[PDB]
C-alpha cells in the first residue's frame, strides 16, 4: 500500500514545480495543469528554475498535486513538486 503523509497543505491552491530548466517552459506547465483546472496565474522562476502554478479551485490543486508528487515529468525530465504557501 502506501506509506501516508500529511504536509502542511490545509487550504493552499498553489503548487510549487521545481526542475524545469531551459529545456522546460511556462506554457509546457500552464497547459499541463490547465488540464486540471483553471490556473489563476504562474510565477516560473528562471532564477531558481521552478514555477509556481495557482488555481482558482483548490479542486484541481489538490488533483494536480498528487499528480504532480515527483509524478510530474514533463520532456522527459522529472520535476519535484510540493505545495506552496
Amino acid at each position: 500500500g502506501s506509506s501516508g503523509s500529511s504536509g502542511e497543505d490545509k487550504t493552499i491552491t498553489t503548487l510549487y514545480v521545481g526542475g524545469l530548466g531551459d529545456t522546460i517552459t511556462e506554457t509546457d506547465l500552464r497547459n499541463h495543469f490547465y488540464q486540471f483546472g483553471e490556473i489563476r496565474t504562474i510565477t516560473v522562476v528562471q532564477r531558481q528554475q521552478c514555477a509556481f502554478i495557482q488555481f482558482a479551485t483548490r479542486q484541481a490543486a489538490e488533483v494536480a498535486a498528487e499528480k504532480s508528487f515527483n509524478k510530474l515529468i514533463v520532456n522527459g525530465r522529472r520535476l519535484n513538486v510540493k505545495w506552496g504557501r
